[PDB]
Parts: structure tokens; C-alpha cells; sequence
């Protein structure tokens, strides 16, 4: 048996209550037959790689404990069989990484605004309420949906060289750096450290190069440019805390501003492929 809490109700569910619609550790898009909800179902194989499995179990542990955060992807329930665990997860439309790829470039600042609000809050929530750092903030872990919701995913290592903070590469808030890097990536359409062929080469550029700020010739708001400059403060002791960042003007504006993220998302998903 499994118990799913989904759409406000509690169900006893059998693995047969899930209709597999295909693949997307191992993830299936599945329809729940008792309701018509379409969900993401992760499989943990008893016979799988033990490192993957413990990563999965860590993500699961954070996610279960984050039921009260609406900026973190929700788990509806689990099914344990003799050989497998199936994990029912909130299905999103796509990630920020896939949106960059489809768009062939810049996501508009107003969307990066809403995204920034949501991700900083998810991050803040798990620092405050659970003492958890994410350790792998990047665009593939930032998810969006048709309802204009933006959420954080994947806490299995609660980490990609590309988005590593300077103090993580060389130690005397590293998550805030990685956020900064993602935003520059997504606002300009280009991952800021160019033509790196290996992980260590990106690490080298992080440390030797100037922070990769938003380009002045793109007419980004000063708000946004300053938010990034604060996040991309290489000296971590000088880089701001979530509670400081929550009052940054960039966050405060897009928090109170009305942005139709859903129509933008629906329209961009329509007008593109892959
Ligand atoms: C950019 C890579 C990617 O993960 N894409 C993507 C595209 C569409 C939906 C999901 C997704 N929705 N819900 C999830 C829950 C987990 C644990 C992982 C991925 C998803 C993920």
C-alpha cells in the first residue's frame, strides 16, 4: 500500500492506482487514477547504486520536512514494495534551465524577479526552520509551472562546480553565490564563465576572474544589478544573509508587484519546442 496526500484528501493507494505516462534518480510522469492528478514519481531501487539511493533518501528527508513551505516541491506520499520505493512528487511544468534552452536566450527580468523571491524564501525557510543548506543551487533545480508557481527542487546533497562559491573552492551563504550565478546565466542567456571545458577550469575562473555581474548594456533595473552584485560578493563574510536579502529592493519590488508568470510561461511553452 501507499498513502497519498494530494489535492487536499488522503488516499490509500496501490501502485496499480498509478498510470505510467513515461519517463522524465529514475522519474516517471504518472497519473493518479482516483483523481486524475498527474505527478512525478521517483523510483528508488533496492538493487540500485547506494550513493544515488542515499542521495534520494536525503532529498526525501528534506522534502517531507518541508510540507509547510510552498516554495519547495511537495511530496504526496511514498510506496514501499519489497524491491522498490516509489516517491510521489509535485509535477512542475519545466525548469529554469530548460526555459533558457527553449528561449534561445534571456528570461525577462520580471520573471527572474518572481523566481528570485521564491527561491530565496525556500532557501531561507530551510536555513531557519531546519538548519539546511541546499548546496546545489542552479537553474535545473528551479522549477516553474503553468500556474505561474516557482519552486525549489532536489536536496539530495543538502555539488556542481559551475555554481560553486569561492569560499567552497577555497575556505578560510555559498548558496547565495550560486543563486547570483544562476540569475546572471538566466538574465543574459549565457552561463557567465565562458568556454570552460572542465569543472576545475570553471573553479579557476570563479577565483581569478571578477564577479560576472549583469551587463550594463542590457538595461536591467538598478535593483536587479545590485542584487546580483550583492550575491556575487566573492568574500563570503561580506556577502549578505537571507534576512538582509529579503529586504533587498529587488526582492521587495517583485514580491509586491503583479507579474503574470503563468501567461508568460504558457505562451513561451507554446511558442517553442523541446
Ligand atoms: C531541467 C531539468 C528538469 O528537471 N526538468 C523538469 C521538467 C519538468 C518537470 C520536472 C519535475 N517536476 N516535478 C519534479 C520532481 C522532481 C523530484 C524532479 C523533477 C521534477 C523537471
Amino acid at each position: 500500500t501507499g498513502y497519498l496526500t494530494i489535492g487536499g484528501q488522503r488516499y490509500q493507494a496501490e501502485i496499480n492506482d498509478l498510470e505510467n505516462l513515461g519517463e522524465m534518480g529514475q522519474v516517471w510522469k504518472m497519473r493518479f487514477r482516483k483523481t486524475g492528478h498527474v505527478i512525478a514519481v521517483k523510483q528508488m531501487r533496492r538493487s540500485g547504486n547506494k550513493e544515488e539511493n542515499k542521495r534520494i533518501l536525503m532529498d526525501l528527508d528534506v522534502v517531507l520536512k518541508s510540507h509547510d513551505c510552498p516554495y519547495i516541491v511537495q511530496c504526496f506520499g511514498t510506496f514501499i514494495t519489497n524491491t522498490d520505493v516509489f516517491i510521489a512528487m509535485e509535477l512542475m511544468g519545466t525548469c529554469a534551465e530548460k526555459l533558457k534552452k527553449r528561449m534561445q536566450g534571456p528570461i525577462p527580468e520580471r520573471i527572474l524577479g518572481k523566481m528570485t523571491v521564491a527561491i530565496v524564501k525556500a532557501l531561507y525557510y530551510l536555513k531557519e526552520k531546519h538548519g539546511v543548506i541546499h548546496r546545489d543551487v542552479k537553474p535545473s533545480n528551479i522549477l516553474l509551472d503553468e500556474r505561474g508557481q516557482i519552486k525549489l527542487s532536489d536536496f539530495g546533497i543538502s555539488g556542481c562546480a559551475a555554481y560553486m562559491a569561492p569560499e567552497r573552492i577555497d575556505p578560510p551563504r555559498a548558496d547565495v553565490w550560486s543563486l547570483g550565478i544562476s540569475l546572471v546565466e538566466l538574465a543574459t542567456g549565457q552561463f557567465p564563465y565562458k568556454n570552460c571545458k572542465t569543472d576545475f577550469e570553471v573553479l579557476t575562473k570563479v577565483l581569478q576572474e571578477e564577479p560576472p555581474l549583469l551587463p550594463g548594456h542590457m538595461g536591467f533595473s538598478g535593483d536587479f544589478q545590485s542584487f546580483v552584485k550583492d550575491c556575487l560578493t566573492k568574500d563570503h563574510r561580506k556577502r549578505p544573509k537571507y534576512n538582509k536579502l529579503l529586504e533587498h529592493s529587488f526582492i521587495k519590488r517583485y514580491e509586491t508587484l503583479e507579474v503574470d508568470v503563468a501567461s508568460w510561461f504558457k505562451d513561451v511553452m507554446a511558442k517553442t519546442e523541446s
